[PDB]
């Protein structure tokens, strides 16, 4: 490590370690910026030498880390915890935590290259017989056929090409961040990822959320299995067991809003997709970006800077140049860069991931001028949430109206229940899947769920939450859950559960704050000055306090809370229940073992 | 409750505090007695006016529980926890936990009529053709001796059906129930009571890590049997990369697999270590069986049966007809005069050991009977559930049984030591999945993570996960597979076996030792040594009255439990096994978790 990065001696006492922070704080800069950096070259452009170079930029951070976090225990490891400054404390048990850092040189390599490597596998993956990528092509494919034969194609496909070669280096990486995190004191990786939220009864807390929200999933699952049923037939559809993976729009089956116009009860009322709308008049990805932008700004937050658009990729490049197409956002922590890295495509519901990524912008850009390690959502689930609410505001008619993406709708019955069906199909239907990822890999750090069952306790939970089946028989050989991004990619997961809660929090606060007074599913808050203050007021905060003090600041509440989820959707949770009682429905899949037979002379 | 049954005046203070324990526990016999008589009565004879009496009984022990429950939290509920005498700590402690006493009258009659009717469905169900089979003997006997997979399919499916399908609505309002009483004794959920009886921290976590010890031999033991049993149903019916079907080990749970004991035997050209035979051909009875056992208790210088166990027990299913609980259970009257066991006694070798298991109850009460009340019981459930066992691994050793003519030929050569350590694997490791499993189910339903809408779910990933069986049918949630084993709709916690288990090998190399014995471990026969017995003795006699981890450490010279002496028994087949499956080829473990076996051609026709 170059000499000016590493630590100077500072007096072992509260004002040595304010100094301590300080000259911390100034080199992590240099070190955080030549690692984001040496990640986007890799990213943007997946070869080789940029794997290289990645590889060397986190060993450099490793040794950063590891000189810093020595000395913070050298000089304050008995005295931190009294420290009378809480944002002081709150840094220096963090450069205490040295994570992969306490690994031996050697197997610090080892840890960066299967990072590399499995980045590589899951970006790159094919599925042959000309070949297709993921995105866009198996996505469009699981978004629009409604031929079961070739939407089996595309999921066993893509869950065998990903999954597969990805499991022998998953194995060794679970071994390898065990061993860095236990020697900070954790019993396994996932409980230090847990450790982010600062809560003691953080499971329990997620488990009684689950329990609150369950009923709004099971009805909306019954309801769009009937739809299944009569879409594929009895021979493809068990109206009282899970729903096949590959039928509900989705890769992941994660959220249902591709398969809308199978399930919208009024289709005669105008299309809420308004996806064939934007390629009628022309959008293209920059488009849709400013119109993210022009939202944040209307409420005063900040514009995007020249260097956002200038350094970002926010199409898929067609030099063949092979890409990470993931949509992510990224601060390089230098105050000036920030980007987005997103294979945009034009429909409506990439507009909301744009707004999401541009979520992260904005938080980078007001937390921006705080020290580095307080550069950080008030938790990670805060981080996920801020374009979302804003997209809440988007996805109304009566916004879609504003900006020419809709003739305006008539403020009727079969209208709001057709809007809130769709909006449930995006966030309802996702919320198993939020809950369940982390479960699946807490078991796997914990040693719960060794190699021999990552498939077998995988789909138990698919299973057991999200009430799917896999369409083809799998067994271990498989790794079905390499063959989502997060899992090769080692991006934690409960934040999206967590945001896609904390959402409708932010949602009803801004709401109040804005003035509003309608229902809270009808609510924009376009150009309500006083809402983006109250917003402007969290993302400035990063993390430099508790995201309960946070959150009681921003909507009253100290506390993750569903009520506002629940009354966002109150009225089709009840037209659901109706619908599903006429219909007879069973709630739930209690034929659990029911699996879907194969087409015939399937694969051909 | 009757006035001489009611909690007199005491002290708020620890002097006082002993004084009313005293007095609790000399009115607490009364109380005990007629309720196990008013149950032996019934499970010896199921009708509905001795299951009215025996209701009405559990009525009279929930009022007397409640009065002096009331009485301890009166007087000493803030202070008890500091008492300077642990042995008080521990009985104020146990009557201030009211249970089911702590129920609403209305809802103590809803639990015991729960649990009345849930005993008397599950030990009357019967799979019929007019002609009806119950599971003991008549489904036992196909498990165990029927090799046509169709034969064992109609029974398993007829019995899993008959028992599991109508006992689910009453075990989920009995859950509620439960749990309402307990967590008015401040415990989370009854599953969290139930563990609280082994007085651990760190009981879960102990648990894992003697599981992740024994895995490995239950693996290997596995690849082996299903490879044997593919040789004989052929790979439309075992698949050597999938789960076992569960009907096809011997047993109508897969718990124990000796009733395959000659398919996997390794070599068979030593002698027969399976004397059911013998047995049979010698015109052994369930009185010869439990004078056998009798006899090495006494050999022991233990105690032997008073006349009240033999001219009280049912040894016996009854040929009158009559309905009756026969699952083998051993019976404390609380008098310190009667002591019963209720067994329908088969005559197969693994019925002698099921005798010996039962008279290693009785041992213990015969043992602590001049205790107080509430110190009868074992240091922890687990000792209970071990001592006859432990005996039972001297009996069943070649050099014993030929002792007792089950076995003319003896023979000491490696091969016979494969033979016999392999049939005791079949017994004893076999077992350890499924005696870990099930109160991981149930504490999962107690807990709520299982909710009725998943109960067999559950059930299934969990036999799957750690037992590496299937179902040989298809399963809904209809199916209410976990009632169709005893200990569920009889409220019997289970983990008391996962520990019996290994701890019996643990006494069983403490108590060879103390024989002098110097051979290998599983050779040991402690057949007539008195200095084991006093040993034993020494156990039997402090029923809870010390924490088992002291009682333990005097024991075997450790205070915890201890894979190594399970281990250290069954090492040289452990390695054989491992050999073995590496030279056949195995793959260890069942990844297709997903495999189920097809059906029969011509189901059920
Ligand atoms: C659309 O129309 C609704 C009213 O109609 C409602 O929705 C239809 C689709 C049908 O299902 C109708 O049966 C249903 O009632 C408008 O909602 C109403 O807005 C007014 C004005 O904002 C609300 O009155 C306010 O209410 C609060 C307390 O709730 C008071 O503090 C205020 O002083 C004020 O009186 C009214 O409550 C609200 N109704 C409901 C059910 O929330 C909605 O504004 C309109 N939106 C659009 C975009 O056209
Ligand atoms: C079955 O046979 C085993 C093995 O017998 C041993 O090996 C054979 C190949 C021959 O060489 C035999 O002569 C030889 O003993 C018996 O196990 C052995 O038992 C003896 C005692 O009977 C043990 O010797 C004692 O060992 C202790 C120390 O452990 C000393 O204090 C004693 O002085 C004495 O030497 C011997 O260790 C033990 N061997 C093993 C490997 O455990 C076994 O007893 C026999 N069983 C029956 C039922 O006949
Ligand atoms: C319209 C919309 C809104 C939100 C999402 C969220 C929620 C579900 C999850 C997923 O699609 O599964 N999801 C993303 O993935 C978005 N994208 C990232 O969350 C990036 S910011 C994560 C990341 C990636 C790489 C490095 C660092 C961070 C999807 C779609
Ligand atoms: C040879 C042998 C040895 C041990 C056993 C044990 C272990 C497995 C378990 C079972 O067979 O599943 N098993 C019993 O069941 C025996 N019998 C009871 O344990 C009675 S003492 C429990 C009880 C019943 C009713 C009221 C109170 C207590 C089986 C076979
Ligand atoms: C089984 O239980 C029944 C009661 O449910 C017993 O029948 C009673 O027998 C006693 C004598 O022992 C009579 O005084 C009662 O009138 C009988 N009652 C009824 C309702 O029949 C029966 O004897 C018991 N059988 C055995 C073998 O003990
Ligand atoms: C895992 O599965 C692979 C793919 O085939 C699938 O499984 C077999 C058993 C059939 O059911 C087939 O229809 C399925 O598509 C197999 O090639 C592979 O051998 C299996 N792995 C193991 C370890 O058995
Ligand atoms: C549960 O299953 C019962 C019968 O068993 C199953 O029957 C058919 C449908 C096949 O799946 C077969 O392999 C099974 O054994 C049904 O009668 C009952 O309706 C099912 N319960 C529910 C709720 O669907
Ligand atoms: C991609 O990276 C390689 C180094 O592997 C570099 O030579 C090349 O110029 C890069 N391509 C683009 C388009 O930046
Ligand atoms: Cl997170
Ligand atoms: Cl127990
Ligand atoms: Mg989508
Ligand atoms: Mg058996
Ligand atoms: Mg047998
Ligand atoms: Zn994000
Ligand atoms: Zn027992």
């Amino acid at each position: 490590l170059d000499p000016g990065l590493q630590p100077g001696q500072f007096s072992a006492d509260e004002a040595g370690a304010q100094l301590f922070a300080q000259s911390y704080q100034s080199s992590a800069e240099q070190v955080l910026f030549q690692s984001v950096a040496a990640s986007w070259a890799h990213d943007t452009n997946i070869t080789a030498e940029n794997a290289r170079r990645q590889e060397e930029a986190a060993l450099l951070s490793q040794e950063f880390a590891e000189a810093w976090g020595q000395k913070a225990k050298e000089l304050y490891e008995p005295i931190w915890q009294q420290f009378t400054d809480p944002q002081l404390r709150r840094i220096i048990g963090a450069v205490r935590t040295l994570g992969s850092a306490n690994l031996p040189l050697a197997k610090r390599q080892q840890y960066n290259a299967l990072l590399s490597q499995m980045s590589r596998i899951y970006s790159t993956a094919k599925v042959c017989l000309t070949c297709w990528s993921l995105d866009p092509d198996l996505t469009n494919i699981l978004a629009s056929s409604r031929s079961y034969a070739m939407l089996l194609f595309a999921w066993e496909g893509w869950h065998n090409a990903a999954g597969i070669p990805l499991k022998p280096l998953y194995e060794d990486f679970t071994a390898l961040s065990n061993e860095a995190y236990k020697q900070d004191g954790f019993t396994d990786t996932g409980a230090y990822w847990r450790s982010w939220y600062n809560s003691p009864t953080f499971e329990d807390d997620l488990e009684h959320l689950y329990q609150q929200l369950e009923p709004l999933y099971l009805n909306l699952h019954a309801f769009v299995r009937r739809a299944l049923h009569r879409r594929y037939g009895d021979r493809y559809i068990n109206l009282r067991g899970p729903i096949p993976a590959h039928l509900l729009g989705d890769m992941w089956a994660q959220s249902w809003e591709n398969i809308y116009d199978m399930v919208v009860p009024f289709p005669d009322k105008p299309n809420l997709d308004v996806t064939s709308t934007m390629l009628q008049q022309g959008w293209q990805a920059t488009h849709m970006f400013r119109v993210a932008e022009e939202f944040f700004t209307s409420l005063e937050l900040s514009p995007m800077p020249p260097e956002f658009w200038e350094g970002s990729m926010l199409e898929k490049p067609a030099d063949g140049r092979e890409v990470v197409c993931h949509a992510s956002a990224w601060d390089f922590y230098n105050r000036k860069d920030f980007r987005i890295k997103q294979c945009t495509r034009v429909t409506m519901d990439q507009l909301s991931t744009v707004h999401h990524e541009m979520g992260h912008i904005q938080y980078y850009l007001q937390y921006k001028d705080l020290p580095v390690s307080l550069r950080r959502g008030a938790n990670p689930g805060f981080h996920e949430a801020i374009g979302d609410v804003l997209a809440l505001s988007v996805s109304t008619p009566e916004h879609l109206h504003k900006i020419g993406l809709l003739d305006r709708v008539t403020n009727d019955t079969e209208s709001d229940i057709n809007y809130l069906l769709k909006m449930a199909l995006e966030k309802i239907a996702f919320l198993p899947f939020g809950y369940l990822v982390d479960q699946w890999r807490w078991g796997v750090f914990s040693g719960r769920t060794p190699p021999s069952r990552y498939n077998f306790d995988w789909w138990y939970l698919r299973t057991k939450y999200q009430g799917i089946c896999p369409p083809v028989t799998r067994n271990e050989t498989h790794f079905d859950a390499g063959a989502k991004f997060h899992v090769p990619n080692v991006t934690p997961y409960i934040r999206y559960f967590v945001s896609f809660v904390l959402q409708f929090q932010f949602h009803e606060a801004l709401c109040k704050e804005a003035g509003y007074e309608g229902p809270l599913h009808q609510c924009d808050i376009y150009r309500s000055t006083k809402a983006g203050a109250k917003l402007r007021k969290v993302l400035r905060a990063g993390s430099s306090r508790p995201w309960q003090e946070v959150l009681k600041d921003m909507v009253g509440l100290d506390a993750l809370d569903a009520q506002p989820l629940l009354k966002y959707f109150q009225l089709v949770t009840q037209w659901l229940q109706e619908q599903n009682q006429q219909n007879g429905e069973v709630l739930g899949w209690p034929e659990y073992q029911w699996h879907p037979p194969l087409p015939d002379n399937y694969p051909e």
